[PDB]
RNA sequence: AGAGAGAG
């Protein structure tokens, strides 16, 4: 049940060469935990901390059920944005470098003609992708569920959430009724665990109380603000303050992101911005350029709330309180990746200040006072 | 009715 080394897992060889290739040398503890039973195919939820592998915890899995010699479709993965889906293409095609599994991008945003001629010619091993382009092609039969034997959901709790929940099902009707699922998350509500009972059958669950979801080295702070009017005078004082590696500050709205870039901008502030109504075209652009440095500082929406892994970026910025508290977790995780020292600083009115101890309390956690003038918080 | 989530 607990496997701490990935050479007992029983993997072929050419998944472990890629596996050490990547740079991995001993699993997470969600890995020594979740990847022999999703293996094995069982159905299971795997929940663990922000940044803890989750990633390579299906990956890992997938790669190693893979019929190779079979040219058909056999896994599918999905993600709640485009560039999550990308980003896990990349790390199952790295891991799987030495298998030649193939992983393709099912995801919109893409030409869909390109994607189609490369579809009526190919049958890629293992989808990822986002639910909308993914449905159009099932409908479309260009890509076959016949194969499908596992079904993963990333940010799981997302997917089944109001907006995702009835894209989820509708895809998952397509598929054969023996398919295997795998939900994985940073949070998992008892609501969400109560939906699962309708589709997954008696799945293995590895869980953490919310109590214990938040990282030791990620500090989080707080900034009385008092007015949202003061808020942009706040954020350049920081940006002039704080010692800069790399910072996302998060706002609710995609037009409060245009809002406080031209602000942001207008002052003579270098900072980038993304959100989902950019054509995609500058969505990879942007994406493309923080991952390089060339960027620094991201402004954007909870499009980039979940999953998004830069191992530079040291400081988050919640310029505008999360409402929903699984939210804040997936926000402020996106700094001090894989056990790295980060830092969150939430900027509070009066009335914002109510939510902020609402999370702590639910969180079972401390936020403390930000320093005055310090430029190295964390 | 936030954020995302095919297409045109
Ligand atoms: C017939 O093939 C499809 C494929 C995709 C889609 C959709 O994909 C979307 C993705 C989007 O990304 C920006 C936007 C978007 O609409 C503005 C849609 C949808 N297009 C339309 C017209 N309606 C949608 O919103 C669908 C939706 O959720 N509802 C409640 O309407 C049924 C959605 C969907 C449905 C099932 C599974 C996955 C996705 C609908 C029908
Ligand atoms: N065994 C490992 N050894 C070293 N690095 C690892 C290992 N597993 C994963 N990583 C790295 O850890 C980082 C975070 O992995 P990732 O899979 O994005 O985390 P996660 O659990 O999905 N985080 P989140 O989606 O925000 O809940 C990446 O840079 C991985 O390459
Ligand atoms: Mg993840």
């Amino acid at each position: 049940e607990i496997v701490d080394s990935f050479d007992d897992m029983n993997l072929s060889e050419s998944l472990l060469r890629g596996i050490y290739a990547y740079g991995f040398e001993k699993p997470s503890a969600i890995q020594q935990r979740a990847i022999l039973p999703c293996i094995k195919g069982y159905d299971v939820i795997a929940q663990a901390q922000s940044g803890t592998g989750k990633t390579a915890t299906f990956a890992i899995s997938i790669l190693q059920q893979i019929e190779l010699d079979l040219k058909a479709t056999q896994a599918l993965v999905l993600a709640p944005t485009r560039e999550l889906a990308q980003q896990i293409q990349k790390v199952v095609m790295a891991l799987g470098d030495y298998m030649g599994a193939s992983c393709h991008a099912c995801i919109g945003g893409t030409n869909v003609r390109a994607e189609v001629q490369k579809l009526q010619m190919e049958a890629p091993h293992i989808i990822v992708g986002t639910p909308g382009r993914v449905f159009d092609m099932l409908n479309r039969r260009y890509l076959s569920p016949k194969y499908i034997k596992m079904f993963v959901l990333d940010e799981a709790d997302e997917m089944l959430s109001r907006g995702f929940k009835d894209q989820i099902y509708d895809i998952f009707q397509k598929l054969n009724s023996n398919t295997q699922v795998v939900l994985l998350s940073a949070t998992m509500p008892s609501d969400v665990l109560e939906v699962t009972k309708k589709f997954m059958r008696d799945p293995i669950r590895i869980l953490v109380k919310k109590e214990e979801l938040t990282l030791e080295g990620i500090r989080q702070f707080y900034i009385n603000v008092e007015r949202e009017e003061w808020k942009l005078d706040t954020l350049c004082d920081l940006y002039e303050t704080l010692t800069i590696t790399q910072a996302v500050i998060f706002i609710n709205t995609r037009r409060k992101v245009d809002w406080l870039t031209e602000k942001m901008h207008a002052r003579d502030f270098t900072v980038s911005a993304m959100h989902g109504d950019m054509d995609q075209k500058e969505r990879d652009v942007i994406m493309r350029e923080f991952r390089s440095g060339s960027s620094r500082v991201l402004i954007t929406t909870d499009l980039l709330a979940r999953g998004i892994d830069v191992q530079q970026v040291s400081l988050v910025i919640n310029y505008d309180l999360p409402t929903n508290r699984e939210n804040y977790i997936h926000r402020i995780g996106r700094g001090g990746r894989f056990g790295r020292k980060g830092v969150a600083i939430n900027m509070v009115t009066e009335e914002d200040k109510r939510t902020l101890r609402d999370i702590e309390t639910f969180y079972n956690t401390s936020i403390e006072e930000m320093p005055l003038n310090v430029a190295d918080l964390i």
